[PDB]
């Protein structure tokens, strides 16, 4: 089959990368069991046993290929429109119950707070097993991440997708159980299949519960006494221990790290960290502590990343470095650092050269000493051959974060996280937590380190990107970040109290207790 | 030997891309005689006959390989700093002569005029020799791209890099010929060889005369009466014919076609389509005749040559086309156009949807139903299974140009063009010519038709990016434009008279003739 030659040779390629830039190759066939070879050949097997197999079954045998590294940063999207999703949104207590949190649409039979037992006749669990990854292994955050596809598929993303109707049995908070008849969203494929068209070819002639929502689900932790108006969402509100002591708390919420992909981001006004740093100036001088909501998060710049973290502390913290695939591609870059660094000696020259901030980070001649040894570490690995997986090099070559010049935050900080916490998301609490600065808060996050690359090239199978991670973070210690994450120092879930009635009470009562004892510091 | 067989490796994928999108293919095999296989073969012989070859070797010989499809738009770079450079340009003349034109260094022994007659001890056209490509056809559109590196070698573009000093034999315009020993300007390469690496690679362990000069080289035709301060070169002067009558001549030199790369371009300002509206205002209404220096131009944005052609007449202009190679990434980028203009009904919803205008394209309804039609178009072919080199399609779906609606030079028009003008400057004269606009006077087009895609990929062989064709321009009347290019009216190369005496007499003398022609309408 014409279709089924294509997806052979596109596999083979997508084998050839993983053999050539994908850093954590090594940590997954010694964590997970992978093999590169039988995990090929388990596909090559699906697409060969089928029968007049489509463009789409070659797609969705390929995203599964790319699916059994277990790496959210390793993927396979493909031009294709078809589409189907439904207008709810629900969230999994840590009891095992599914409780829906945001209906988008008209008074149907589901309604918030209701709880999800099938689908199609099937318990959920079931069906959410039948979307897991070949390599699954039983996370919070795999687990999460099937429960996003529930309701959303994409042929683009390699899923099948369903059209017309579908059941859902549902729970009444008061027992009452209903078998409810609802519709998917169908955008119809645009591209047309391969197989279709193949014996037709001529040869040539000639002649909000979102990851990334700025203000998150969580309901005000207390009165509040003062409220940012600006981009983020931050206020101040007033706890009272169990010794009626009332205690001035900050509030903060950290959507996503890629900043210009914020909600009501405008290009022309000022940027986000600077209405960042103005909120930290209000915490320092009128709070006590500082709760920072960092769940639902996808993470984003790293540069910006570091911006934020130089504004809560006094003192450097130091940061993970980074095992990497050496080519002659990351040698220019090394190259293309040192020489535009080449005669910079003075605080003023660094900012000549590399500008006044680095997505909000200060420039300094730090800074530009940090990127030369960077360069320097580069071409030094290069020509000792360590290009394999290399000694861990720290990303722009920052070995710590330095304190803002003008603002610092310097009393207790309580993070909160979750199992959808990914890259720079995965990176904050490391710091945080390993420099001793905050207490962390919530469920182990999703453990993507290490920095992606994007690959394109010309097919007829669809493909458009295949995504794969460069490096393998490290933490100062030993640990690997990828498929790990960062374990909070309280584990704390939510439970179907919390998510049954939207108040999160039990959640927000044990932090308000924690952080007083953060102040009282017993 | 590690080199070598990621050589074999890497030259293997770009076999299979040529395999995949390179449009022209069927046209390489049938005008040039060319083979895949043969020349892939003969590339891997290269490569394995070399005693232990460096990465460098490697680049040339995988260069050299993609040079065999004699494309200008077919291309390999690499990520290589090495180069050498001499501080000279020269210029052929058509009996084939070399004289120095242009010396950007001190008053060194060569002086311009002077006669370049060898380099390195071996006669000037036997190095040129050296640098042309497995597959030359003798045409002076590769002759000049091989002058273009007689001075100026890169092996970020697979050339080797010579250094030290060497000799230039030239000849005095009064008859004295003289050796002058010159010193390469090196730069050394700061990439290591990977092969004096891979002995110790370690296993991974866990934890002006240039192309698009914007005035050129040609000296006024006459006194200049009047005179444009923009960007562009522009004047008016007066050309008295045969008969001291005394006409009013314009000339305008369009450098190149991508405007933003333009010498003293302003993004924060008036755009160049509408300087340009300025200068034809003014000539539509001080001359009886306009001459068009569009030599050594390297091509640029269509939309922006459409811009150019609708304000130099009153009446449509047919347009060529192209026949194109189709993967769902082309599917999908016709679906776009659809959804994107899916609500335009009107003249203007058009424009609110594209603006006043494209690059300086007047915006209308008809336009946004081209750009539909281009949509629908694509898809028809898809279906029908036409995507190994589908029937002539127009670019954006402009089947012809129409009329700029505020300025129209309505008056003869006289284009100079040569072998160094690729791409949109392959175009222009084309579309000119075949529509009887303008008279076309100079030397033959390189020949460069067809639009271009850039691959990358990770490897160790020091690829960066591979252009390949994915079009073949086809003209009204049928033939294609790549290798051939575009043909005069009146073929008028320049004689050494012409360039040791930097004036160019006779051949200005020449246009003039055929301009007065023209204004006498005969």
């Amino acid at each position: 089959s014409l279709v089924c030659k294509n997806a052979l040779q596109d596999l083979s390629f997508l084998e050839h990368l993983l053999q050539v830039k994908y850093a954590p190759k090594t940590w997954k066939e010694q964590y997970l069991g992978w093999d590169l070879v039988q995990s090929s050949v388990s596909a090559q097997q699906k697409l060969r046993t089928q029968e007049n197999p489509s463009t789409s079954f070659c797609q969705q045998v390929l995203a599964d290929f790319i699916g059994g590294l277990n790496d959210f940063h390793a993927g396979v999207t493909f031009f294709a429109i078809e589409s189907a999703y439904l207008p709810y949104t629900v969230q999994k207590s840590s009891d095992g119950r599914f409780y829906f949190v945001d209906i988008m649409t008209f008074s149907s039979e589901i309604r918030v707070g209701d709880e999800l037992l099938e689908v199609d006749g099937a318990p959920v669990q079931d069906v959410l097993a039948t979307l897991y990854g070949s390599n699954h292994k039983g996370t919070a955050a795999e687990e999460s991440a099937a429960l996003r596809t529930l309701f959303s598929r994409m042929a683009s993303l390699g899923h099948k997708v369903p059209s017309g109707r579908t059941t859902l049995k549902i729970r009444r908070p008061f027992g009452t159980t209903r078998e409810v008849r609802v519709k998917w969203r169908y955008v119809p494929e645009g591209v047309g299949d391969l197989a279709t068209i193949a014996p037709s070819i001529r040869a040539p002639q000639l002649q909000g519960y979102n990851i990334g929502s700025t203000d998150g689900f969580l309901p005000v932790i207390g009165p509040v006494i003062w409220e940012s108006e600006g981009l983020f969402r931050a206020y101040i509100s007033s706890v009272t221990d169990g010794d009626g002591k009332s205690h001035k708390v900050g509030f903060l919420r950290i959507p996503t790290y890629s900043w210009q992909d914020m909600e009501d981001f405008d290009p022309s006004g000022p940027p986000p960290w600077e209405e960042f740093a103005k909120i930290i100036q209000v915490f320092s001088s009128n709070t006590e502590a500082l709760i920072i909501d960092q769940t639902n998060n996808p993470g984003g710049s790293v540069l910006y990343l570091y911006a934020l973290l130089s504004m809560l502390t006094d003192r450097p913290l130091e940061l993970p470095k980074h095992r990497m695939i050496l080519t002659q591609d990351e040698v220019v870059d090394a190259l293309d650092w040192l020489t535009l660094l080449e005669n910079v000696d003075t605080n003023v020259e660094s900012r000549l050269a590399l500008g006044d901030n680095m997505e909000g980070y200060t420039v300094d001649l730090q800074v530009a000493e940090y990127l030369k040894s960077f360069g320097r570490q580069v071409l030094n690995c290069w020509s000792k051959g360590d290009i394999e997986l290399s000694t861990p090099i720290p990303l722009f070559g920052f070995e710590k974060i330095h304190p803002h010049p003008r603002v610092q935050y310097s009393k207790p900080i309580c993070v909160l996280i979750n199992e959808q916490d990914f890259s720079c998301a995965d990176f904050f609490p490391v710091v945080l937590k390993d420099n001793d600065r905050a207490l962390i808060v919530g469920t182990r996050t999703a453990g993507a380190g290490g920095f992606v690359f994007n690959v394109q090239f010309p097919n007829r199978t669809g493909i458009k990107t295949c995504s794969l991670t460069g490096s393998l973070a490290v933490r100062e210690h030993g640990a690997f970040i990828e498929n790990i994450g960062v374990e909070p120092h309280i584990d704390l879930p939510f439970t179907a109290n919390d998510i049954r009635y939207k108040g999160y009470s039990e959640y927000l009562d044990k932090v308000k207790k924690l952080v007083c004892q953060l102040i009282n510091n017993d």
